[PDB]
């Protein structure tokens, strides 16, 4: 897989990588779990001491705590602990395990069964020669919940710590305007997505600070939005578009995804929408920042994703389709995905004329052609007017995924449009939305077609849902009907904080819901 | 349980606290495990390939090796890896296990159950979130075999080692003269030896460099006498004797050991025997370094441990017994103490007689009068002339370390002492001894009685079965009989480089054998 470096591109991108700021913090509480079927995950918490009655406990081999952080947070953890009895014998044994949720500090990690790499699960052991020690573990950790375990000290000695903390890192430090809605479910759940989105701006825009801590390109598109209404940090949009741009395979097609440690690679990962979507954020980035030398500088790199997308059609105006993992769209095995790629292709190459009219004039001229080509041929080869929806793939399948890019791709008519979201209210596709990623899209499909108390209610019903179930953060992945569920084959390998399901901040601000 | 601190002493020992030598060393092979039922502990080596074969290996999940380093090593691990296939996209989590015997890395720490702190058995797990990566482990281990096992990595890279090696590291660094002995058996013996104690000298004379890591007084007195024909580092010992002068027991009873960090801590263990080789190791360093300064202060230090020794004698001379662990001796459970602590005392008190003429010579003379007490009052409480033996306890116990102790004394004449190692050889006593430290004494007592001949062969056949059995250093607890013997539960906690057991260097150098 032949790559290629731009350093020019590169050194622009180096150039604004961002200051963290560290910030300590005090956990709440010593809880203990208790096993509930009617709880987050089969857990509940239940307060047992303050920390200041912890810190006067003498731990012998054995026994272990859950320390309750109180919120969500990214950074170091840093703790103080000394001897008590006797003068200490051997070396203290520790363990440690860092969760999100409750239920990562209770389910052995041992019964993790995944096609993700089990070296994610955060845990520590720590063998301590010398009392009393000062620790500072190097290792960042994404955490609400913390279990400490004394696995061996010698019966003539016993543990006893003085003070734990965590230094949490962010790089959205700076000011945050307050959300206007004076609804206070709308209220709730805009702080719970800043938090997310906080938390996920580090040195890049990372997808989530457990697992991937990385940048992706549909995760950025959608970070990029939120951003633009709370930390406005354009600087940081920018470099994530610079690093795209920098290290591309070969032929010129940007990765799905961008490593930046211990140097910037780029990922042999590549997928259609992503791709594309390097067009709207630019575009996106353009209209919010006014940078008109980066969008010049960089308009070369979004006209070569569409060259090459285009070059997936038929002769017929029609993306094929095939069953290796080409495109993105959903976290759902089952969806056929040429329809909502359609869609995509439609969506961005619109951006694209927008981009070449103020960049490059003479190529809109065929672009717009080429663009009415790409919606006929939609019409005529998904439209099924006897299901009112557009169906996908040569088994001719009907998904939400389909309807939601094909409307946000404005093929056909306004009316067509409307009729088409009262038909997944009234009469829902079979395949369903498993990420808020998809279901910020069924939002902007509302609001597209001017159905804004539809749109309000469906913010409150599903992101409400979440709040309601106790989240500090949005989760990467919720299947309202199957709250357990994981396209990784374990929920405690999912990430549950992860900024493309912080959108609703956009919406409600950008919108005044 | 008060204790006394001595300001002067300690910044004494301090002072000469030694700088420790660091040296590289690669290992020699990777080899497999193999279970063999007559092999050293259940496990057999086979080489599979050198190091250069294994620097071109790709490791994936579950992939594992041993590392054979080739002799017995003190020191820090470092290596350096790096990743192959695609740019490596989760951090990459190893598990270490070190072992002085191939035992060690193959039997599970898991089901070790003894009363020592299962935290001394060495592991250690390692999540690399960047690659190439550059390792030096922070903690001290000592081992011959390493084993390195990848727990997880994805699917999509492979994890690739290009260096790895042992920092080694000793206070006995300096020059060491040949032995002179034309015996090739006596040769090898001497050979382990040395490196028995190399290992243990560190910034002080640790019993074992696995474990205790920790100076302890009877441990000390055979280090001494074998650092006198070798690497002779009186300062060494001097420091030593300074330690556990510096901080007693508030009555002013030296503790059995004495801890070095984070600063000087001494025990609240305190053994009858131990005590007073405090004074026979003051004697010793006199002898050897003719350091009349050192001997002078420290001689009230020896005066008060024979002063609290001879309150445990009853009116007519003899050592009260009872079931605490208030004598050592040997491990040996079933071992009743009074004989060999009678024998023990005598010892101590004639070398407090050789120190009180030079620094005391008015309180040598009642010490003289007190010696004749204790010899004739074991003689008539003790001896049994139908058995040829001296007894033990209420119960009249006959034991190995009697014999040894209260012949090693000088109780009654010359040729009665000669027919009870002789004796030992036609009507071996029923309890046994379990260490090379026990042994020790009995090799000194045969060469005393003049039977040369007879203590050579009993150190070939001794130490000779650790070196035909594959040792690279000599052991803290040998039993031919059951070598699978350990007094803390498992032989894995055991120690197998302990110096108490490398005195047949001393006795080979210092009489010529
Ligand atoms: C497909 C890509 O990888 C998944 O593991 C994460 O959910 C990420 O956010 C997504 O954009
Ligand atoms: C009794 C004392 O402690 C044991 O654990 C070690 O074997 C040490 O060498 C010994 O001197």
């Amino acid at each position: 897989v032949m790559m290629t470096r731009h350093p020019n591109f590169l050194r622009t991108a180096e150039a604004l990588r961002p200051a963290l700021s560290r910030q300590a913090h005090p956990p709440i509480a010593v809880v203990e779990a208790h096993a509930d079927a009617a709880a987050l995950f089969g857990w509940r918490a239940e307060p047992v001491s303050t920390l200041a009655a912890f810190y006067q406990r003498e731990l012998s081999s054995g026994d272990s705590v859950i320390i309750d952080f109180g919120s969500h947070y990214v950074g170091y953890l840093h703790f103080l602990c000394q001897s008590a009895g006797s003068p200490p014998d051997a070396p203290a044994h520790l363990q440690l395990t860092f969760g999100e949720t409750l239920s990562e500090v209770c389910e052995p990690f041992s019964d993790y069964q995944g096609w993700l790499s089990s070296s994610w699960l955060q845990q520590q052991d720590l063998w301590l020669d010398v009392l009393p020690a000062e620790i500072d573990l190097p290792r960042r950790y994404c955490f609400r919940y913390l279990k400490v375990e004394v696995k061996a000290v010698s019966r003539k000695f016993r543990l006893q710590f003085t003070q734990i903390e965590v230094n949490a890192v962010t790089s959205a430090s700076g000011a945050c305007p307050a959300a206007t809605t004076s609804d206070p479910q709308l209220r709730a759940i805009d702080n719970v997505a800043v938090l997310t989105l906080q938390n996920c701006m580090q040195e890049v825009f990372e997808d989530g600070p457990k697992r991937d801590r990385r940048l992706w390109l549909g995760d950025l598109r959608l970070q990029a939005l939120v951003n633009d209404v709370t930390f406005a940090r354009h600087d940081l949009v920018r470099r994530c578009l610079y690093l795209f741009a920098g290290h591309t395979r070969e032929d010129g097609m940007v990765s799905a995804n961008v490593f930046v440690q211990p140097d910037v690679i780029a990922d042999d990962t590549f997928l259609f929408d992503y791709s594309l979507f390097f067009v709207d954020v630019l575009y996106n980035y353009l209209q919010s920042a006014e940078d008109m030398a980066t969008a010049r500088e960089l308009w070369p790199t979004a006209r070569r994703q569409v060259e090459l997308a285009l070059t997936r059609c038929d002769a017929s105006g029609v993306v094929r389709d095939s069953d290796d993992w080409w495109v993105f769209i959903d976290w759902q095995a089952s969806l056929n995905k040429q329809a909502a790629a359609q869609g995509v292709l439609i969506y961005c190459l619109q951006r694209a004329i927008w981009l070449a009219e103020r960049f490059e004039p003479e190529l809109a001229v065929s672009y717009r052609q080429r663009l009415q080509q790409l919606k006929s041929a939609a019409l005529d080869a998904l439209w099924d007017p006897q299901q009112g929806f557009y169906v996908s793939g040569a088994r001719r399948q009907v998904s939400w995924a389909s309807q939601i890019w094909l409307v946000l791709a404005e093929v056909g008519t306004p009316q067509q449009r409307r009729e088409i979201m009262r038909n997944l209210e009234k009469n829902p596709p079979a395949v369903a939305m498993n990420t808020p990623y998809l279901r910020h899209h069924y939002i902007a499909a509302l609001l597209q077609c001017g159905l804004r108390d539809e749109a309000i209610a469906q913010i409150k019903a599903y992101w409400g849902a979440m709040v309601d179930y106790g989240a500090d953060t949005f989760w990467e992945i919720f299947d309202p009907a199957h709250p357990d569920f994981s396209p990784y084959g374990s929920k405690l390998i999912n990430s549950y904080c992860h900024a493309w399901s912080c959108t609703p901040a956009w919406f409600i601000r950008q919108y005044g819901l």
